[PDB]
């Protein structure tokens, strides 16, 4: 009992759909370092997000494929974590320590920048205007103590410094993950689909049209676990393209690859930085700069940097940094996610509002225009519907923002030939423009709240009543006491499958057992059959009570 | 403390009308839906403060000449001459106004910034008033709906699943009144509690084998005697129990 209790965290068990269509239980070793890297909070958040997006998108046939992609991405993620864990050579070692510190404390720098923005705007909250020096107007910071102006300048400089550190930390932390995903997806399209060979990417996929650059670059498979993907694609498409067009397209030399594969020698680089200076791959660096430039988060950080520089230009440009709380706190993320949900609906219904307001505008211009006086000075009439521009502007602004119909502001239609027509006009304007359309906007956002809550509840229910791996309903396991909990914690566990991946990658191919080699060969051939679907060990040997 | 301060001044007794919220259960449910999504409510009024501050800095830098807020021409009452008064004026008047802040601001007609002021007022009315206040209202309405969903779910779970074993209702309802009989006689919460009382009351020497077995797991805190996914009916279904 004591041995099992001690080795229980390191013992991992899974169930695979093995040979002869039989569910087989596989037992293996889980490294303590791998387990700790998995229990790190960032990996937990990534797993939660992956489960949420899988359940929300509803992928069923591709669920195992998305699980494989998540496992590969997160293994590369803790590879990054292990790298960032804890003269010219001294310059390089201090540089890598500095980037290490930034990558470790990226989130703390983000919170520090947000707090600095709060402090800067709190200082700006005492800005005062006086025409006289402290026609043309002076903007001066009024404060009795007088300490907040040097504080403002120092805080501006420190905020820009911390924001630059945020860009550097993002580049050292999240950029490699994005590059790894792009290289992996490009390799999948190149090999398992032939996206550029015996097929052509369409003009719609600008991502493919830009990924065309790294086809011929010698550093194509960098930042990616597979470095022989080019050779594999060459091997499977040489019979179709004569191997010479493949060599030209993917940028190898057949003789060079043969003479390096049979036997290779190792050169020595000089310690000077010049060899790196002309050994940088220009095309691959251009492609990487392009993809990380179109990456959304890096765009947000670049916008933050431009905003900070314009904050140095004028201090009030720092007020735009209070929108950072929306991306920072997750509660604003959910609330503004419900706001942005049905966003096409929102913008196109305010367009419908514009259209119906234009119809009311043309009606009011053709007749009822005498009521649009909008003037108290009798000698100087201020006709607001004397032309379509001013009438449409007046309607779309005043009548829309008014608490009721446009007749609230329009001169009262009493004792007129068009009295009933004006009454009908005002009632229809109030009932459609205000009562219906604004309530449509409000109902859209409220229903977006309800729909997002429904998504969260559905994800929780699916995770509670169905196993992620096999998909067997919970009641069959709950027939046995705590059966579903035991099944989802020991037999089929996402962490256990990931740790099997880590164990297979770590150990040598000569030490693989038959089951491990079988799983490894389907993992190399991208055939997700070993994942049990609709079958577990319990129903495999239910007659024998397992 | 409120009663003692009521002796100090009689008007401190007015705080005791909040006792009805804790007293009657209907106010408990209504104010429970109010307090539900309370972090949401307070942090969205914080978001309202942030966006109002953005509109405040925009209005301070330009459009500030329209914030006269004075009828006496000799004594201007500029409400956006500084960030304090501009932010206060926005966050109070413009938020509480029935529409945009342009309802109270001087009308932007015949000005170089006419279109800019129009866009400013439209955006203020559409985001500050139309969106955010409706977010608050939708939060409380969805809290009502979510609490009603909780009550309906509790009732449904109690109606279709036995509390003890968890077997679905349809298996018992195969027999007429089967679920009612099962939840009233075979597995009953009151019956299990009364077994607890009986075991505690009677002496340990008078315990039968089954009672000693249940008693020893109750002392060792092993809840295995509670049937889970199994009842007498499916235990002897072949023999018709
Ligand atoms: C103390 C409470 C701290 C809580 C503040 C919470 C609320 C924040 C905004 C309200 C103003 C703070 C305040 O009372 O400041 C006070 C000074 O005190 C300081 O200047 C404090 C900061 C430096 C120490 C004075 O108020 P003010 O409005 O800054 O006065 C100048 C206005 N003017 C520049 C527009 C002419
Ligand atoms: C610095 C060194 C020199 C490098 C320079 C490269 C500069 C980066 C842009 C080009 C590379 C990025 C790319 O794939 O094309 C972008 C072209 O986007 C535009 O042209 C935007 C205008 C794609 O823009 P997007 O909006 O991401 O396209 C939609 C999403 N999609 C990619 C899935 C289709
Ligand atoms: C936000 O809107 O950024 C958009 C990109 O960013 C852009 O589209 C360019 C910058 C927009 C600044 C105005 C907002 C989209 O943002 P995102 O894809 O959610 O990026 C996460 C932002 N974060 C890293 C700060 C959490
Ligand atoms: C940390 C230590 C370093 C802190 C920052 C130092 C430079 C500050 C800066 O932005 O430069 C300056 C230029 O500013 C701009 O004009 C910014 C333009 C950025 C690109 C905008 C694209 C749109 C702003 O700072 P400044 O010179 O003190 O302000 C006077 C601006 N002037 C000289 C342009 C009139
Ligand atoms: C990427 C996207 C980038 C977008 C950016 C694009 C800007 C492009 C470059 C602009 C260059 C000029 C800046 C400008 O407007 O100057 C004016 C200042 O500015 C203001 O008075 C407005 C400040 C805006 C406050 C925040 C609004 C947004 C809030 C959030 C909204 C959500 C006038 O200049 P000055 O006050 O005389 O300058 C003083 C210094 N000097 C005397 C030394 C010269
Ligand atoms: C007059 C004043 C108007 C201002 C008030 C209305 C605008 C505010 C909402 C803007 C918005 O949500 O933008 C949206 C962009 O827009 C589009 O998708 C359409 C282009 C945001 O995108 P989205 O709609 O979140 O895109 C995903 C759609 N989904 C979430 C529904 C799956
Ligand atoms: C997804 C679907 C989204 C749909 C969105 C729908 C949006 C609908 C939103 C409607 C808001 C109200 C607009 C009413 C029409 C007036 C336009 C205007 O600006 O004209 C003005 C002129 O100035 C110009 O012509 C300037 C250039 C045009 C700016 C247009 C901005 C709005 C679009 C007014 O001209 P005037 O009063 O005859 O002359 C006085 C002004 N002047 C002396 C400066 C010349
Ligand atoms: C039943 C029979 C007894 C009834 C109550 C008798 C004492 C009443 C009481 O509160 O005392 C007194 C003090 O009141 C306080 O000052 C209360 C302070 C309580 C703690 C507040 C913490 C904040 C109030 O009653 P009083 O003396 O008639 O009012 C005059 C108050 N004065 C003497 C302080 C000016
Ligand atoms: C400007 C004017 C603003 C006044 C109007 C808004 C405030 C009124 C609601 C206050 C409220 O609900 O407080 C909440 C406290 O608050 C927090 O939980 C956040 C701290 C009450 O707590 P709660 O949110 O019920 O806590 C449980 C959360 N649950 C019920 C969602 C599980
Ligand atoms: C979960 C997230 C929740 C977020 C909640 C967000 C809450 C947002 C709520 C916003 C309401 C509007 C506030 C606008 C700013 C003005 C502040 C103020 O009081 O200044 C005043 C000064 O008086 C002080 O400085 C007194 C101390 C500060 C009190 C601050 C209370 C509001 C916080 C005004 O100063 P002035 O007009 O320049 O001088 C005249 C007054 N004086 C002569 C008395 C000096
Ligand atoms: N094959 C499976 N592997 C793992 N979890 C599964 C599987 N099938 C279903 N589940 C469910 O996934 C849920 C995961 O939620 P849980 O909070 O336990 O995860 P966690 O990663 O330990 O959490 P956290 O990140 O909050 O520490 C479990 O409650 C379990 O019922
Ligand atoms: N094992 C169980 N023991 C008791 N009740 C169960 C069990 N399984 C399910 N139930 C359900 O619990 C419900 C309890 O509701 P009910 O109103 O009958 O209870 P009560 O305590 O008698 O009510 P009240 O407090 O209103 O007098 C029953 O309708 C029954 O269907
Ligand atoms: C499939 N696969 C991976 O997914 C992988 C890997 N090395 C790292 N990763 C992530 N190897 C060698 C591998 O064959
Ligand atoms: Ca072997
Ligand atoms: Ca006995
Ligand atoms: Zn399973
Ligand atoms: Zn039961």
């Amino acid at each position: 009992e004591s041995i099992l209790e001690y080795f229980r965290p390191y013992l991992g068990r899974i169930e695979i759909m093995g040979a002869s269509r039989r569910i087989e239980r596989i037992y293996f070793e889980i490294s303590e370092t791998n387990r700790a890297q998995w229990e790190m909070p960032q990996v937990k958040e990534s797993k939660r997000q992956f489960i949420f997006d899988v359940v929300n998108e509803g992928g069923e046939a591709e669920k195992m494929e998305l699980f494989v992609s998540f496992c590969e991405d997160t293994i590369f993620e803790m590879q990054i974590a292990a790298q960032i864990s804890e003269f010219w050579g001294e310059l390089e070692v201090q540089r890598v320590k500095f980037l290490n510190y930034l990558s470790r404390n990226f989130y703390t720098l983000r919170f520090l920048a947000l707090f600095l923005a709060f402090a800067i705007n709190f200082i700006l909250l005492f800005y005062k205007v006086s025409d006289s020096p402290p026609n043309m107007v002076y903007y001066f910071l009024e404060e009795s103590t007088g300490y907040m102006e040097p504080a403002l300048w120092c805080l501006s400089l420190l905020h820009t410094l911390v924001a630059f550190l945020c860009i550097i930390g993002y580049n050292c932390l999240k950029v490699p993950l994005v590059i790894f995903k792009r290289e992996k997806e490009l390799a999948r399209k190149l090999e398992f689909d032939g996206l550029y060979i015996t097929e052509q990417p369409g003009d719609d996929d600008v991502k493919g049209q830009w990924d065309r650059l790294v086809l011929n670059t010698p550093s194509f498979p960098s930042n990616y676990w597979d470095k022989f993907v080019k050779r594999k694609v060459l091997d499977k498409h040489g019979d179709i393209f004569g191997r010479e067009r493949i060599a030209e397209l993917l940028g190898m030399d057949l003789a060079s690859l043969e003479i390096t594969a049979h036997n290779e020698r190792k050169p020595d680089p000089p310690p000077g930085l010049l060899t790196w200076l002309m050994s940088i791959d220009v095309k691959y660096q251009i492609w990487k700069f392009g993809v990380i430039f179109t990456d959304n988060s890096f765009l947000y950080l670049g916008w933050y940097m431009v905003m900070s520089l314009l904050g140095h230009y004028n201090n009030f440009f720092f007020a735009a940094h209070l929108l950072d709380i929306a991306m920072g706190v997750k509660t604003l993320r959910t609330i503004l996610s419900s706001v942005t949900h049905n966003g096409k609906q929102l913008v196109m219904t305010v367009g419908l509002l514009a259209v119906v307001v234009y119809l009311y505008t043309v009606v009011a211009f053709n007749f009822f225009r005498k009521f649009y006086n909008k003037s108290e000075d009798e000698d100087e009439p201020d006709m607001k519907c004397d032309d379509m521009m001013t009438c449409y502007l007046f309607h779309m602004y005043v009548g829309v923002r008014a608490g009721g119909g446009i007749g609230d502001e329009i001169e009262d239609p009493a004792g007129d030939e068009y009295e009933l027509y004006r009454v009908v006009f005002d009632i229809t304007f109030f009932f459609f423009v205000i009562v219906i359309l604004l309530a449509i906007i409000q109902g859209l956002i409220i229903d977006a709240f309800g729909e997002l809550r429904d998504q969260q509840e559905q994800v929780k229910e699916d995770m509670e009543t169905k196993c992620f791996i096999c998909g067997i309903g919970s009641d069959y396991f709950d027939t046995t006491p705590h059966g579903f909990e035991t099944h989802t914690l020991e037999e089929h566990n996402l962490a256990n499958y990931m740790f099997f991946l880590m164990y297979l990658i770590n150990k040598d191919e000569t030490e693989h057992t038959g089951q491990e080699s079988y799983v490894w060969k389907m993992y190399q051939e991208r055939c997700w059959d070993f994942f049990p679907a609709g079958d577990c060990f319990r129903k495999q040997y239910e007659d024998q009570l397992s």
